[PDB]
């Protein structure tokens, strides 16, 4: 075959990090199915060979392992799907809807990889041991695989859910209220914390709108992505302040606080689940220690990330865990954070 | 002369940490200035000759600059100082009662070294510009060099102080109440800030001792360096919180808690001073870029690690700023952290 010679070729190109604002002005009223096919078809193979290049620069102890080299079998099949679309016409509307239909099957493809890497690592961990040198890589890789995919997903669900005068440009809302999501993302997690604990904590929020004090908090962004956020940080939450609370009557509620700055738009979950140590916080965000024969922190925080934002943790130990998510204001400034294959 | 000599002896031996309940155990009952002494004039050299080579290490650039090679004659001379007790007896009192003020005269030697290295790190930037790569050269040194400070200055309190049955041991006090700490620190920022801004927020402390709801919360620590910390976290939450609101008439009070956990100390200081955005946060710890023709927070923060403690800030922009100290609850996990000469 000529799987590697597409790899090689392709990673020489970096990608190409798009702003919200691209996204969006790409995929309003200008949007071209023609236009969004000849770069996709182009920027998809760049994107994949260059992760594909940094899974075979993986030691042959981790690169001939099952579950790499079955996730790795996805990526070369994507790879070669793509590949049939570079010498076709745009100007075949034939053409364009089998260019659709393509990626819808690549995003199934590689649907169930979270818990196939949740795999793998617990393999490492049971064949050469959990040291600190270990976590490092795996962490190091982990985390710019995900974020590949994330891009790669984002860049499949703007073409497909947009070529098929809507409010929502794909998946992306230009008028994202953060209340209205963080309710979501709570109500979601307060069925599962009563079905399984028959109690759940109340719901506090506050906005602070530093330059419209009256103005509801909406912004440019992903919702699923948010509503991922603050449903992992919702069930955390919950799960500690019922468990510290088993003894005692009072249910403290979970305080969600949404600031807009002229840069940052914070979103703080501030609950009373008794707290966490200092040296396990900074263990949570870690695959390989979150790992047992839990993935839900770090995937969050690649997503805060993939648009120049964070997620981090400070917990008070015998009391309780504030957690922020950082968001970028303005839709010129939220642009794709991209891992690129270097030297 | 034979200074490099020494040197390249005593950089060979590794530095030793002491934990907090060590020097409690030492500098109590059983406290002898004859082993004070023999230990002394051994872990001083070692100490001051580790930091020593890595200044040798530094390039020619940064080592020919009159700042470091000021200081590089301060550790010279306070080097040699020491070495002239190692022949001598420690059976003689007089060995002793010259080793205490030969202690007291390197102390005071080396009492200006803040603003001379913020002179140096000005110097450089005008000299070689303010790179990425420059701030973390001088952050990964200055955090050393600094570090490598406070652990000889605190070998030294403990001798002097206590060779001179009271409650306090040197500059440790087994039964350091957090709370008042943080009001002396509040109350001396209080004077500045009323004397420049003629306003200053209130202090409101509330105590979380998850173990002993009733008990107040106390630990072993070496008040100093807690409230040098709490003073430099009052005077920026005092600054923010009085200037983002010139304009307006409530003043946001200044909360402070202090949580007891079974393994962490946590003090959290919340204001509503407007907050920062994550952006500039991330340089509020660097020396560089807190550098004008300001070391409060970098300075902290190494007294909070020098225990295996530290000191982190998440602010909330348009709103307020939370900085929290996280210190070691038990005097057993509180052992120095000290940069040691490696290759
Ligand atoms: C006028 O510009 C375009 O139409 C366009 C141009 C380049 C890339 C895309 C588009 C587009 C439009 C709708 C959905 C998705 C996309 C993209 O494939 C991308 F933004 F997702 F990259
Ligand atoms: C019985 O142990 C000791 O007396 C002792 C032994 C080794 C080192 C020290 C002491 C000691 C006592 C009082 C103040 C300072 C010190 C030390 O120089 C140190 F702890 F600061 F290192």
């Amino acid at each position: 075959g000529s799987a590697p010679k597409y790899i090689e070729h392709f990673s020489k190109f970096s990608p190409s990090p798009l702003s919200m604002k691209q996204f969006l002005d790409f995929g309003s009223s200008n949007a071209c199915e023609k236009t969004s096919f000849t770069f996709l078809r182009q920027e998809l193979p760049v994107r994949l060979a260059n992760i594909m290049k940094e899974i075979n620069l993986l030691p042959d102890r981790v690169l001939s392992t099952p579950s790499v080299q079955l996730v790795q079998s996805w990526y070369v099949q994507s790879l070669l799907d793509i590949m049939e679309f570079l010498d076709k016409d745009p100007e075949d509307h034939r053409t364009l809807s089998q260019f659709t239909d393509a990626l819808v099957t690549i995003r199934n493809r590689h649907n169930d990889v979270v818990p196939t890497m949740a795999q793998g690592v617990l393999e490492y961990k049971d064949t050469y041991g959990d040291d600190p040198v270990s976590n490092q890589n795996i962490q190091y890789f982990l985390d710019r695989f995900y974020l590949s995919r994330i891009s790669i997903r984002m860049l499949i669900n703007q073409h497909t859910l947009i070529f098929d005068h809507p409010k929502h440009i794909g998946s992306i809302d230009p008028n994202c209220n953060v209340s209205e999501v963080v309710k979501d993302a709570y109500d979601m997690a307060k069925l599962l914390c009563d079905k399984y604990y028959m109690a759940s904590p109340d719901l506090e929020i506050q906005e602070i709108n530093a330059a419209n004090s009256k103005q509801p908090i909406h912004m440019v962004y992903v919702p699923s992505h948010l509503y991922h956020m603050l449903f992992e940080l919702f069930k955390n939450a919950m799960r500690a302040t019922v468990e510290s609370h088993e003894s005692s009557l009072i249910l403290p509620p979970i305080k969600v606080m949404v600031a807009l700055g002229e840069e940052d738009l914070s979103i703080k979950m501030s609950d009373r689940g008794g707290g966490v140590p200092l040296r396990k916080i900074e263990r949570l965000f870690s695959y390989m220690y979150s790992t047992a024969p839990g993935y839900g922190l770090p995937i969050s925080r690649l997503y805060a990330k993939y648009f120049q934002g964070d997620l981090q943790l400070f917990s008070m130990e015998g009391f309780g865990t504030d957690a922020v998510i950082y968001l970028k204001a303005l839709s010129t400034d939220s642009v794709e954070r991209l891992p690129v294959y270097n030297k």
